[PDB]
């Protein structure tokens, strides 16, 4: 179903928690080799957060569900912040600005602080 989907997503987007904190203390140690990869790790588990988001959306569309469409546009919105901010600081990286890779790291913390309320609203509502 649409929300045995969303909880492989939710799955996904903890994954993608757990990467980057292990990156955000790799960071702080100075282990610029492991923040490259866990980098990498990241970008290939939100695009495939992003995609199944999509599917979610859409299934949620064909199936008339309003209100899971209304939330779930709300949150791939705030998803596309933090990609955004996330692209930022692979570039902050690949430049090595850690000024700028410490502004965006928080930055991304607090973006996805935020969205959380409204992504336990989805499962209730698919
Ligand atoms: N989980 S999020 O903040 O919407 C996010 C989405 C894509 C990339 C990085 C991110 F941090």
């Amino acid at each position: 179903s649409v929300k045995s989907e969303y909880a492989e997503a939710a799955a996904v987007g903890q994954e993608a928690v757990a990467v980057f904190n292990t990156m955000k203390a790799a960071f702080q140690n100075g282990d610029k080799e492991a923040v490259a990869q866990y980098l990498a790790r990241l970008a290939s588990l939100y695009t495939r957060h992003e995609e199944l988001l999509n599917r979610i959306l859409e299934k949620a569309r064909r199936e008339g569900n309003k209100e899971a469409v209304t939330l779930m546009n709300e949150f791939t919105a705030t998803f596309q912040t933090g990609k955004s901010i996330f692209n930022a600081m692979v570039a902050a990286f690949k430049n090595g600005d850690d000024d700028s890779f410490e502004s965006y790291l928080q930055a991304l913390e607090k973006v996805t602080a935020k969205g959380e309320t409204l992504a336990d609203q989805i499962a209730k509502a698919l």
